[PDB]
């Protein structure tokens, strides 16, 4: 079964480790791990297009949107491949991520190996945020921590 | 025409950006960038199996060697997929990289997207160092800096 990992780092306190497992190449991907350094609440959680961190998290480019669709939440039909919603940080800044998704893959055209997982400033509004920006990125703000999704043992 | 990038970081001063380019599937991967923070001289430049950075450059694991060959130099027929030889740091610690390789690839069985590049402590002796370890790892020492090979624009 195909396995991947991401180590999230950025410029301040935000850090963590996000595992990915996909036992069948057409089943869902299990995403799990933990993030610390976070303000309490909901934090946008997106696969970005490039595994490029050469000038920081900015280098990662836009959401991974191969089907040129509009931004949604995970559960929507209309959503980018890399729209994985929000993760929620507790009062002590810790987010226990647990997610199952059937739009991302670890193989094929929807493959997220070598792309970037990014944790954002604020809530992804999930297309339901009442302005232009909402239906493009979900207004989730600055990129706090990222890293490239890599092949794991 | 496919592109990748690796940003090299470690616990020391060694930093670098390395670019990969393979304009067609069967063709050679062009590799180039710069690494600073190195001691003058030669340093092993290897692709390792895992894009895992969980516990630093150690988590990358072993040389990327899908064909189960002995360690050599890039020009050798007998070599690991990940055997890219050595880069040369000048007196100011700067290593200008320019490499063309036909064994690594950006797609396929020999695909290196999502794996790690590591730059090592000491010269790779290229399997001609004349001891056991020569033909496993080439004696290149500790891992100074690594980064996961990600998709680039």
């Amino acid at each position: 079964a195909t396995k991947a990992v991401c180590v999230l780092k950025g410029d301040g306190p935000v850090q963590g480790i996000i595992n990915f497992e996909q036992k069948e190449s057409n089943g869902p991907v299990k995403v799990w791990g933990s993030i610390k350094g976070l303000t309490e609440g909901l934090h946008g959680f997106h696969v970005h297009e490039f595994g490029d961190n050469r000038a920081g998290c900015t280098s990662a480019g836009p959401h991974f949107n191969p089907l040129s669709r509009k931004h949604g939440g995970p559960k929507d039909e209309e959503r980018h491949v890399g729209d994985l919603g929000n993760v929620t940080a507790d009062k002590d800044g810790v987010a226990d991520v647990s997610i199952e998704d059937s739009v991302i893959s670890l193989s094929g055209d929807h493959c997220i190996i070598g792309r970037t997982l990014v944790v954002h400033e604020k809530a992804d509004d999930l297309g339901k945020g009442g302005n232009e920006e909402s239906t493009k990125t979900g207004n989730a703000g600055s990129r706090l921590a990222c890293g490239v999704i890599g092949i794991a043992q």
